[PDB]
């Protein structure tokens, strides 16, 4: 239980960051909840935190694309909470193309908002957590942070890079109550993974869920998806006192991917 | 919570192996200890976990160094459980010298128990978890199944095994419901590192605790160690839900070991 | 023996790539050499490529953090050439500080050179190579694209950016004749290097090869620095027919730093 | 060049070691080679190598799975050379059978050709480089000693097991004059890889180089074998001055294996 921390989960308005704001309230923690969407489902996702877990939840708007506006966002995400414990660095984006026809402005955005957004805002918190003498810094990498795929150059790009921020982190903090770890999912359902999905169905003329068994079997030899619920329940251990000597690592969620 | 679960955990007489079976029967799984030491002793731990904990506990005797004697084993363990769902295959030895001086005996020794064990005792468990379609098999290896130290030929050359004998385990297994992953301890102060600082200190001419200090300064940015109860801990995570997509990978608590 | 061939190695006029550009044009390469420096010397350099050697060499200034800069350079390097056979993504810079003191501008100059201009250069040469069939892209990361240290976060990061956009460069081109690796160096000699052992000089109130000494034994298990000399022969290696099917992968000249 | 020099390859009566033999003979080294066949495919195998090449080329029989035996094998090789001054732990098998299936007898065999020989013989033979104070062990593990595959539990923890010892190695003598590294191959299309093919081809009912497209297809993205000679002449790059610095590190020559 997390009972009386404070958390903050960029890109938390879908998927990923969404179950892992849920999984950090229903454990005790007050939550900055951050992304885009429907102003009005970004409210309903505010006050359910509040109202099923009786924790303390807000929804900072901030685009972390841009340095200044992330490192600002991690301010008033501290001031909100009245501290910062936890910070979950998920805030991300794909776009797949080879490299020679890899629009240079999808580059630029990926490696803004997938790399340079995680050293922003963990130079923001630092400080914080280093007051305390305690903290989690809990990066969402990928498989791809690990090995690539074709068509990915920027997202794997970026995706290593967060692996080795994570790595230096740790290292700078070591022994000072403060972890630093990468979770590196393998292929979890979510809007960034449905178009995937989509344009596998198009390319091979079939049906969503046949694309969607194809996408798996490429890559993640249990032919089963990753869940949201599971990735929260590993930020969850991650964010425990069994955890306290993890650090600088990552935590495969992967169905097998990086084992072959 | 694991109540109703059937666990065996070898070398779990001392160390991180009877932590991890501490840790187990706190969640509610019945469990199977193993390994060396005096009668007594064993004894003790084996009611202890019964009466603290209210599961059944089973002390079986077996030199895991032997092919047979682990199979059969396995086949004892699951006899008295009723079943065997979760199996950590943890029994280990050390042995420090340079490679041309390194004794053949204890070549064969490390690679019997900490490499060829794993294998034996994985092959005996698998039918089961495969009928029953669910099964963890918890594979302690080290930081050295990632990377080396000096005078540890036998040891790194064994933990390197077991790594890559996991993935296998995973790859194979895949979809079943059946996962394997191993834990990757840095530093822990158990017997097996007590004898390393001993030598340490009688090297350097300084107390225990200053050969402690220098023992983990070399390796474990951290300067902690690692707690058996956090190894267990983790064992308890990797068996829980959220680590139903966790399988075929490495889960490092080493302070920052292999981040460097 | 590279006779015919047509390289461009960026950042050529100090270190490491000066010495790439010189055992290629011994190797019989026509080679594109690039960066900053005194014109004298550059002028030099470019004339004993070819008075030595028997090669056409050219210079070409391009400032490589700018995108349009360095697909513009790659462009006219092969219009010198006469094509473009084998690109050495070399160029880099470093700047250490702990990650709440790094500047933004620093972290956002090693980003564009150490990464970004490794994806621009790559996405100009390809179609050149894709269309003949042959094509070797090598780039030099490091150690620290596979490892971490302390204080070094952007240039960890671009790093392990530089190692995964390898992976996807090759995979993309996998069986077309373009193979695409990194080499890894531990500590070499350069400026970018004495830079780090003068502050450690300073640190500790040594003499200057007194703290080359303390740099290299924290990290480099050899003691010794690897030389220019040596990396220009893993280049060579590298674009020999040898290494036909050696793609996507890790070439580690670092005297033992990754292998504890 | 490697005019003068002394190696020694295990198992360089087929396939991979033949080639290696070959091509550290062509460099001008005399050579020990080893291994089962034909006696009169070995012996002009034996006198080819100095007919052509011009060296001296000795063929000692020894079954390497016997550590006595491997040892004993090494002494009698330096005596045969008059030195010893590079190693290659080239000779391996393959069985391919799921965990729960896999003869505890090929179990045994496999680890004690692929991983034990490798201590044997770097134990026999680094007393002779010490003295020297030159020297180069040249391990063949495999994309397998890094990642897994299904059914090949003992080869894959073997190959592990040799990248591990290869660190190991390369630590206790950095500095000494004395390198340890270990290529690793992809599909190469020897008699161990032929038998595998022949069992995809009656699995799937197709003809040979149908099978043989599939085999590669799984894992090797380039579409095509690696060669017996590239990896010829990646230990002719190991045993050069270039890589004096390369140490305790792995040498992919893998088609893209390990890149995804
Ligand atoms: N889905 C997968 O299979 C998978 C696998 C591995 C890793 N990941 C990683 O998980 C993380 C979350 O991805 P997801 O699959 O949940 O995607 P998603 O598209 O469902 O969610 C992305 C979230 O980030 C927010 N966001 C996007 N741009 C932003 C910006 N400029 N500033 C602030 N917020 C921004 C979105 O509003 C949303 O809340 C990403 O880092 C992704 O790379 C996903
Ligand atoms: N202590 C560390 O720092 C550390 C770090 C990484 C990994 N490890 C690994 O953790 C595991 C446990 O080590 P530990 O530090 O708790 O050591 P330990 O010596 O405290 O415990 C070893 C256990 O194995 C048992 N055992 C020994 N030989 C056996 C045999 N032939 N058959 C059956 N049981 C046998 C012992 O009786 C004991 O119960 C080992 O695999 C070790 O390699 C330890
Ligand atoms: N020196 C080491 O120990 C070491 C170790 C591992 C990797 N590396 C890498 O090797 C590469 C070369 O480094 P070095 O040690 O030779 O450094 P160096 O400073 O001697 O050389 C750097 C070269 O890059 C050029 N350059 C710098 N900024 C540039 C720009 N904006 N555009 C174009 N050219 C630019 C410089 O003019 C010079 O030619 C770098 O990528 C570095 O990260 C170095
Ligand atoms: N072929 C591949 O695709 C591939 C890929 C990666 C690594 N490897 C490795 O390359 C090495 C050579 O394999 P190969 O494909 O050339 O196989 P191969 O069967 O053609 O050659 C094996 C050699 O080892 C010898 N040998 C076998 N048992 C022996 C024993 N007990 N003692 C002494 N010598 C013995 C054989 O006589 C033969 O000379 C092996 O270690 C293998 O694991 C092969
Ligand atoms: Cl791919
Ligand atoms: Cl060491
Ligand atoms: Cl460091
Ligand atoms: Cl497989
Ligand atoms: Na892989
Ligand atoms: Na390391």
């Amino acid at each position: 239980m997390l009972k009386g921390k404070k958390a903050v989960v960029t890109g938390s308005t879908s998927g990923i960051g969404l179950a892992m704001a849920t999984e950090l309230a229903k454990a005790g923690a007050d939550v900055v909840i951050n992304g885009f969407g429907q102003p009005e489902d970004i409210e309903r996702e505010r006050s359910t935190l509040e109202s099923k877990f009786g924790v303390k939840a807000y929804y900072l708007n901030a685009d972390l694309s841009d340095a200044q506006a992330t490192r600002d966002f991690i301010a008033k995400a501290a001031e909100a909470l009245g501290g910062l414990d936890i910070l979950v660095n998920n805030a991300g984006i794909q776009h797949t193309a080879p490299i020679e026809e890899f629009p240079v402005d999808k580059w630029n955005a990926i490696i803004a908002l997938n790399l340079s957004a995680v050293f922003h805002g963990t130079a923001a918190a630092l400080p914080i957590m280093q007051k305390q003498g305690w903290g989690r810094i809990i990066n969402i990498a990928s498989a791809h942070g690990l090995v690539a795929s074709v068509n990915k150059s920027a997202y794997v790009a970026a995706k290593h890079g967060v692996v080795g921020l994570t790595k230096v982190t740790a290292l700078e903090n070591a022994g000072k109550g403060i972890t630093c770890n990468a979770i590196c999912p393998g292929w979890v359902r979510t809007p960034l993974v449905e178009k995937q999905i989509e344009a596998i169905s198009q390319q091979k003329g079939i049906d969503i869920e046949a694309a969607a068994r194809e996408l798996l079997a490429e890559k993640q030899p249990s032919l089963q998806f990753v869940t949201p619920e599971q990735l929260g329940g590993a930020a969850v251990f991650l964010s425990s006192a069994a955890a306290d000597q993890m650090t600088g690592t990552t935590l495969s969620l992967d169905g097998g991917w990086t084992a072959r």
